[PDB]
């Protein structure tokens, strides 16, 4: 009465890749098979590629045969560059490097993007300037509060005049760029997101203590074809308990 | 009978600065003196930091006792970067970091922006982020259109698909990015340019073949404190006759 129950298939690559001389640093999974979907996961403000939830979502897109790529934005784990250089619109920059690789690796099949918080807000404007190319995009507690917060003068609890921004700001142990909070003011979001008319998914939890529900909302008014998914008492990270719930979703939109 | 006629004073340097990990590659000019204003010369589209213009502007503006830098942009002249990945958007980067070197600067009273063309994009966008610290603007015929040619698809010759536009296309023997035309269609250029309160001129050829002069005027109506100079006859790179005119305009506005 022997039993056998497969729960991992596939192959796992570390990746490195160029933008403007900087070295960003990704895991690679892949199912068996020649042919697959393919996903960028990008984590969010001081995270990095390897948190629970993006391993999870990797795992379980994999188990789908949904291959996925996650990278450390610059300034972030083992990327180059310095933390006080990033800017939301240079992790554009990676982000677009990224989507080259994966357009141009000939395994793949279809464009999927997911991003956790500012890693949201970066999945959501890269969708916007290639709405040809990505076919599915999964928001998670996307941060498009930043902006709010940069033209307030007042970012997590650090404060400063946004007329006179600094050089940089104390950030929890961290140097944030002024270049940071002056791109954070003009950024298009919800202008450039809204190109994008292919499905999204948008997974939010109900006790976010960090970026309020409206800017979630505000997402699925503004795209043609947009569900919203709100979790039940999960934080804005979907740590423990809560990490089960955001992969189940997620899986869930981009399996085929 | 002895004359004794000065026709050149002051410091020649060759400066490189670091952004992302490329090297920037400028001249920076200044009078005697320990203390100047500074202007930042910012070349076009496929040209570099030595065109006669910029040369000649560096030349009268150190007659007048104001040093300038002069650099070339990632992707173009001595600097780093295949011209390939150039975008607006990593141009503005470009400058920001030429600003804090001049920002930094013990020697440095007022900053001032002078932008020939697509340079002119890039200097009116950088004093829209830093319109607490660029005291005065020029800008030399500023190239807004390559928003509206990108929308239309038709940058200068080169067609394409403004909906699914190539990885990149051919451009008078270069390689032009997709990701500078896809940047290009969504850049919020006169939204961002307007927060710039402090005195513009603008200068503009009545012949311009490459930018409609409209886009000049456009400038004007957006700006609180701003003049145009519309040369009659002059052509898109003022050339000649018409360099002289650009020159003189440009130090007159920015002279002590
Ligand atoms: C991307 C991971 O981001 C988060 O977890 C929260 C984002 C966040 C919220 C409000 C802000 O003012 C902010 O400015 C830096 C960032
Ligand atoms: C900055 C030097 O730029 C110029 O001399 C002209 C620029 C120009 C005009 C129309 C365009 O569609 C364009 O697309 C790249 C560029």
């Amino acid at each position: 009465g022997t039993t056998e129950n497969l729960y991992f298939q596939g192959s796992m690559s570390r990746i490195t890749i160029e933008r403007d001389g900087l070295t960003l640093v990704g895991d690679r999974e892949e199912p068996f098979g020649e042919i697959y979907d393919m996903a960028i996961l990008m984590h969010g403000f001081t995270a990095n590629r390897n948190t629970p939830l993006l391993r999870q979502i990797a795992d379980n897109l994999r188990d789908e045969n949904v291959a996925s790529v996650r990278f450390d934005f610059n300034g972030h784990g083992e990327s180059d560059g310095a933390f006080e250089d990033m800017t939301v619109c240079n992790e554009i920059a990676d982000a677009q490097k990224i989507l080259e690789y994966v357009r141009t690796d000939p395994h793949v099949r279809n464009i999927f993007l997911v991003g956790h918080a500012q890693g949201g807000v970066v999945a959501s404007m890269l969708a916007g300037l290639y709405p040809d190319i990505v076919k599915k995009v999964v928001l998670l507690a996307p941060a498009a509060q930043l902006k709010d917060d940069a033209l307030n003068g007042d970012t997590q609890g650090a404060t400063y005049n946004p007329e006179h921004i600094p050089a940089a700001i104390p950030f929890h142990g961290k140097k944030l760029g002024g270049f940071y909070l002056r791109t954070a003011q003009v950024l298009p979001i919800y202008e450039i997101a809204k190109h994008y008319t292919n499905p999204v998914s948008i997974i939010v939890g109900s006790n976010d203590q960090v970026v309020a529900p409206k800017y979630s909302k505000k997402y699925d008014e503004v795209y043609e074809n947009s569900e919203l998914h709100m979790v039940p008492d999960a934080d804005h990270s979907f740590t423990g308990q809560y990490k089960d719930s955001a992969v189940d979703l997620t899986a869930e939109f981009l399996k085929p």
